[PDB]
């Protein structure tokens, strides 16, 4: 037993990380088959980032201006193209460590593992959630751009995130692997509103189920509620509205624990209105929303890869 | 910026995980050079675990009774020996993926990454601390025995933990890679007191420094204290006594932030006596003690491997 915020094993992604240099700028790239993917602002100086014209800046670059290094291996760049906010560098060698992979665009509230990298070298791995406002609260220092987020299903890596920007508020923004930003953000050093974030309600409920499975039961109350009544409370506390789709996804956890979803909603309502009175749930003094229902089932069942 | 509980990249350890079967019992093993390391209770049935005589049980085992499988590879066992609580299975093939490695016995309060495995396959990775009472609060289901804990320094993996037991209280116990248990525990299914745990004071202080570096400053107070006065408070709240060695380890963080250690101790004293008044520090509603001072410096500096 026990419940931890667990990342996927990072080995399959470690073998894909390379370093990309253009001029004075160095960041991380992702080497899959004979293409290296990286943030297009590798072509920007610090001064370019205030108001970059990427088309004009890229025209001034040729294949030989992009230095791609995989450990000690220098990769030969034979083509370059810009797709949305990512650069695709065609190289003359297929990465022999390319795993089975997909590019996916995840939904807000879904979770993934980030392999934080600097200069093409992995520094650590952690699990996080895409916030409802399409930011992530990561750990990204200078040079971490190009680090990727991923999920693994058996032997297949689903890449869902590439890091591009730290907003002035300290939260993080990035793209899918086709270079389309999550949320309204752009790769320019300017003020950018993220807009109101909310708590991922279905994830909180999943984690309450994880707590019951592990023996933390004090929050179980004698009340029930309705979907519409619960959502009146959810709106007041800036929680995502719960839908029947969410109720359906919690089905297996409800069946394992014998606790109807709306009963768990009533316990969560009482937690929202009365606080936690200095108690903890699974070692946390606040309601945790970074576990999806699938995450809870995975961890409580021991799914491997 | 941002601060996350980050595990080491697990790739170098993934390549060492194998499955070990003896009779009906299957668990994880660690394959380094031509030796596979695993918990000796792989030779026990469920009934053996109530009161096992490992010497007598092992005598009834021969080399061909140990099935060692690395993915799809079947390893040939050519010798077996028991070292304390671990079995060493000599195999006829050196693991071609053996990293540079050390076996280390860590101190209480130090942190490491766990690669949770089942049937020899990695399921996830997470960072945890060795508690002062020599337990860990992990995520370990049936079959996770033999999963290992490690740190990485550049290209060298320092193995410090192998999982053996879930205590009746739900916390976890294990050995170093020489098979010596951390703490008073034994590999027998019986009641085992862990004894009073305490909070890792130097880690809490390191995390307060991490918070200041990332802009969370509300807890900074106008008081100072003394080492002896602070420890009077530490004893009352079941915190580890702070020593000058701990003050010395916090030196670099004190110098970066311009906050004297005893000033930070005074802020922590006020947090202990008055609580956090419904506020958070680095997104946490309790005082976090699973980051060492070295962990904070690593993450705030971007050290890679």
């Amino acid at each position: 037993s026990g419940f931890r915020k667990m990342a996927f094993p990072s080995g399959k992604v470690e073998g894909c990380m390379v370093q990309v240099t253009c001029g004075t700028t160095t960041l991380n790239g992702l080497w899959l088959d004979d293409v290296v993917y990286c943030p297009r602002h590798v072509i920007c100086t610090s001064e370019d980032m205030l108001n970059p014209n990427y088309e004009d800046l890229l025209i001034r670059k040729s294949n030989h201006n992009f230095l791609v290094q995989a450990g000690n291996v220098q990769l030969r760049v034979i083509g370059h193209s810009m797709q949305n906010c990512v650069l695709k560098l065609k190289v003359d060698t297929a990465n022999p460590k390319t795993p089975k992979y997909k590019f996916v665009r995840i939904q807000p509230g879904q979770t993934f593992s980030v392999l934080a990298c600097y200069n093409g070298s992995p520094s650590g791995v952690y699990q996080c959630a895409m916030r409802p406002n399409f930011t992530i609260k990561g750990s990204f220092l200078n040079g971490s751009c190009g680090s990727v987020g991923f999920n693994i299903d058996y032997d297949c890596v689903s890449f869902c995130y590439m890091h591009h920007m730290e907003l002035p508020t300290g939260v993080h923004a990035g793209t899918d692997l086709e270079g389309n930003f999550y949320g309204p953000f752009v790769d320019r050093q300017t003020a950018q509103a993220a807009g109101t974030d909310t708590t991922i309600t279905v994830n909180v409920l999943a984690w309450l189920y994880a707590a019951v499975i592990n023996g933390d039961r004090w929050f179980l109350n004698r009340f029930t509620t309705t979907l519409n009544d619960f959502n009146l409370v959810a709106m007041k506390y800036n929680y995502e509205p719960l839908t029947q789709d969410h109720v359906d996804i919690l089905g297996p956890l409800s069946a394992q624990t014998g606790i109807a979803v709306l009963d768990m909603c009533a316990s969560l309502k009482e937690l929202l209105q009365n606080g936690m009175n200095g108690r903890t749930i699974l070692g946390s003094a606040l309601l945790e929303d970074e576990f999806t229902p699938f995450d809870v089932v995975r961890q409580c069942s021991g799914v491997t890869f």
